[PDB]
């Protein structure tokens, strides 16, 4: 009958300005309302955020615009006693401290087929990319750096394709960045280096070289904004656990506590 809560980002942890805050349950919130008041975030400078639930055990926390660099933010989950619907209730409270880094944006436009990656507003590199092909676009929308990874295999049939099937895939990887729980990473791709910068070419992955992936790797960091725009693809979902900043501030700050 209890449920522990888990926050993210980590304590003490600088993400950029792009990162909601997390808080996810590990059973299902009958009650959506009675979760959002036992959660008091503070934020310095102080700016105002809301609630929005993306999916039974998560909810996530963000302001109207990206985050100012620099801002300290607090985090208190206050669920020891609270009944969280239906007689579920905190296992115990949980808070966390995390701050904002510098602004780091990096724009994909498929009309040039450049990745640009903007800190504090300077173009620091303007890396050629190879996306999505047009059976298998890229989405456009603003897209969360999430996790990095030295060396992993993507593999079609996590995201229910088939590895056999046309769109399938199973593909070691060096130095993937995910910017979607869709399963966009920017990566390097030694195979399309003659097609970066020209013609899309993948599943939906942003291709780049291996020095420009290693260098995204080495230097952007979860929190931090991928931007797609001209692709013929749809946009990401803001349900996609990195897609938040795709539903517009009406909609997220209304919230669907229900």
């Amino acid at each position: 009958h209890l449920t522990m809560p888990y926050v993210m980002p980590g304590d003490g942890e600088v993400v950029g300005v792009g990162e909601p805050v997390a808080i996810r349950f590990d059973e299902n919130i009958a009650d959506r309302g009675a979760a959002e008041k036992a959660i008091k975030i503070t934020t310095n400078p102080p700016v105002e955020g809301a609630f929005y639930w993306l999916n039974n055990r998560e909810v996530r926390w963000r302001p109207e615009h990206f985050w100012k660099p620099g801002t300290a933010v607090d985090v208190a989950v206050n669920t020891y006693g609270v009944d969280l619907g239906e007689g579920m209730f905190g296992e115990d409270n949980v808070q966390t401290h995390f701050t904002i880094g510098d602004e780091v944006i990096a724009t994909a436009d498929d009309n040039t087929k450049i990745l640009t990656v903007r800190v504090n507003g300077e173009v620091v590199k303007s890396m050629p990319t190879s996306m999505g092909k047009d059976s298998t676009p890229t989405a456009n929308g603003i897209y969360i750096v999430g996790s990095r990874y030295k060396h992993i295999i993507m593999d079609s049939s996590t995201y229910g394709v088939p590895v056999n099937s046309p769109n399938g895939y199973r593909t070691d990887v060096d130095w993937a960045t995910q910017i979607s729980y869709s399963g966009v990473f920017v990566h390097s791709a030694p195979w399309s280096v003659g097609a970066q910068g020209h013609t899309n070419t993948s599943h939906g992955c942003l291709n780049v070289s291996p020095s420009n992936a290693q260098w995204f790797y080495d230097h952007v960091k979860r929190g931090d904004i991928v931007e797609v725009v001209n692709t013929v693809g749809g946009t990401l979902p803001g349900i996609d656990g990195l897609g938040d900043w795709n539903i517009p501030w009406d909609q997220w700050r209304a919230g669907n506590a229900k």
